[PDB]
């Protein structure tokens, strides 16, 4: 059912932000500040901004109809930090330690 799937997503986005996954999950809780040092060109590569706060905010707002709409937007977040960092970034390490979470739970729901 779509209700009982949707509180399983609220279920995986509080684990992504427990302080277990604490050390690699911060630069993914906020939106990219596009006014910090570099990121000039991130409104350019990316079109579509995504973070764990919105993800947050769209479910407790009902924008997402089932488990796959969730998902895509947190396939979306990952997907942007592969898109616009070098593969050789801090942050992408950090996103693949996030991701490997997030599949993980998202499988087994
Ligand atoms: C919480 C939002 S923030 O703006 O405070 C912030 C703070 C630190 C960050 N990275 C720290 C770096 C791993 C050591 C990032 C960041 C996120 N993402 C998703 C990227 O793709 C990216 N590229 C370059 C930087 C970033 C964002």
């Amino acid at each position: 059912s779509h209700m009982e799937q949707l509180k399983c997503c609220s279920g995986i986005l509080k684990e992504m932000f427990a302080k277990k996954h604490a050390a690699y999950a911060w630069p993914f809780y906020k939106p990219v500040d596009v006014e910090a040092l570099g990121l000039h060109d991130y409104c350019d590569i990316i079109k579509h901004p995504m973070d764990m706060s919105t993800i947050k905010s769209k479910l407790e707002a009902r924008e997402y109809r089932d488990a796959q709409e969730f998902g895509a937007d947190v396939r979306l977040m990952f997907s942007n930090c592969y898109k616009y960092n070098p593969p050789d970034h801090e942050v992408v390490a950090m996103a693949r330690k996030l991701q490997d979470v997030f599949e993980m739970r998202f499988a087994k729901m």
